[PDB]
C-alpha cells in the first residue's frame, strides 16, 4: 500500500507550486501543474485541463454514443 500523497495532478502528485484549477468544477482533479500541462504563465483567457477538452471534443462533433454490440 502506497500512502502519503493526495494524488491530484495527472502525474498523481500532491497539489504544489503554481496550479491551475480546471474551469470545470465537475473535474475530478480541478488542479493541474503548470509544467505538466505546459503553462509558462497563467492563461489570459479560459483554460481547460487536457482531461476535459478531450471529453468535450468527443461529445461535440460526431456525437454518436449508442449501444455496444457486435
Ligand atoms: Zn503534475
Ligand atoms: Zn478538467
Amino acid at each position: 500500500g502506497s500512502s502519503g500523497s493526495s494524488g491530484y495532478c495527472i502525474c498523481n502528485q500532491v497539489s504544489y507550486g503554481e496550479m491551475v484549477g480546471c474551469d470545470n468544477q465537475d473535474c475530478p482533479i480541478e488542479w493541474f501543474h503548470y509544467g505538466c500541462v505546459g503553462l509558462t504563465e497563467a492563461p489570459k483567457g479560459k483554460w481547460y485541463c487536457p482531461q476535459c477538452t478531450a471529453a468535450m471534443k468527443r461529445r461535440g462533433s460526431r456525437h454518436k454514443s449508442g449501444p455496444s454490440s457486435g
